[PDB]
């Protein structure tokens, strides 16, 4: 109980940085990327009992994840990756590992003043994305 309520809310994108290098470490196309990369997403997060549900409305995708911490799941991510997800909370940061194709990316998501922080990192490539309370 209360775990992640900080997170809790909708959540609009203001700011991003080197995520087409991400992309395309994760090995995401031309076409998706700049179609992708357009896109200022909501991310609705909500908990109940020991469920947390992270939405992503954009323009590009709607996508909805649902899980338990430390409880692996199968996602479909907005590019297409069928890829197997675990999602723990470390240290108040919300830790969110993808496998897929002998492949690893790692999300990082963490409450810093009034933003909400998502770090995207595949091999020496990081991504930061910046959200703010809609
Ligand atoms: C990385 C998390 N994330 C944030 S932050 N905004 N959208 C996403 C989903 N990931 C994604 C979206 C489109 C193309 C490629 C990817 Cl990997």
């Amino acid at each position: 109980s209360h775990m992640c309520d900080a997170f809790v809310g909708t959540w609009k994108l203001v700011s991003s940085e080197n995520f087409d290098d991400y992309m395309k470490e994760v090995g995401v196309g031309f076409a998706t990327r700049k179609v992708a990369g357009m896109a200022k997403p909501n991310m609705i997060i909500s908990v109940n009992g020991d469920v947390i549900t992270i939405k992503s409305e954009s323009t590009f995708k709607n996508t909805e994840i649902s899980f338990i911490l430390g409880q692996e799941f199968d996602e479909v991510t907005a590019d297409d990756r069928k890829v197997k997800s675990t999602i723990t909370l470390d240290g108040g940061v919300l830790v969110h590992v993808q496998k897929w194709d002998g492949k690893s990316t790692t999300i990082k998501r963490k409450r810093e003043d009034d933003k909400l922080v998502v770090e995207c990192v595949m091999k020496g490539v990081t991504s930061t994305r910046v959200y703010e309370r809609a």
